[PDB]
């Protein structure tokens, strides 16, 4: 099935319709926890038992046409769009920030062990209010240390604000929903206290 689950520890907006993708507001530069979980039932991928996997994280534009045309705005002194807060992280092995892709980081982890990566996002949605996508692609190696066999990809939709802006936008969403009729409130999903990433197409290259 789906061998892993990734949980971004930030609440979703309460102003999204029932069956639409979640939207999560983040503050620029704030460390956010992403829990890396084994989602396998008994028996799946025993080759993973006792080995590590590699996850590659990207922050890209959520709209596909905007990503197709403006991807280089996020890719690239010392000005990164995505970074790993290594001192706060747990179970994060050999973390690396790609010096040529300022919106990409990677690390190894053991799905049998507690694993929480903390990330900071430094691009702001209004410097282009466009949504971004946090995407994770996860790989195994086959005995030569090359983590190149794709296992799983998932992603979530975010907007990033200058700090406190995410709290402000979440408050505006709450106060907008409070004004709506009962019959219209029913058409929206509640805010969830974490953001569970959902399966997506693999990134077209490793």
């Amino acid at each position: 099935i789906l061998p892993f689950q990734y949980v971004l520890c930030a609440a979703t907006s309460p102003a999204v319709k029932l069956h639409d993708e979640t939207l999560t507001y983040l503050n620029q530069g704030q460390s956010y926890e992403i829990r890396m979980l084994d989602n396998r039932k008994l028996g799946e991928l025993p080759e993973l038992n006792g080995k590590l996997v590699k996850s590659i994280f990207r922050v890209v534009f959520h709209d596909r046409r905007l990503q197709y045309t403006e991807h280089q705005q996020l890719e690239g002194p010392g000005d990164r769009i995505l970074d790993i807060d290594i001192p706060m992280s747990v179970g994060v092995i050999d973390p690396r920030a790609n010096p040529t892709q300022l919106n990409t980081v990677e690390f190894l982890w053991d799905p049998s062990k507690r694993t929480s990566v903390f990330i900071q996002v430094h691009c702001i949605s209004t410097e282009f209010g466009v949504p971004f996508r946090v995407q994770i692609d996860t790989f195994k190696e086959n005995g030569n240390g090359e983590y190149t066999e794709h296992l799983h990809s998932a992603s979530c939709q975010i907007k990033v604000f200058k700090p406190k802006g995410a709290d402000r936008k979440q408050k505006i969403d709450r106060e907008k929903m409070e004004k709506r009729t009962p019959h219209e409130k029913e058409k929206y999903q509640p805010s969830y206290e974490t953001t569970i990433l959902t399966e997506c197409s693999p990134w077209p290259e490793i």
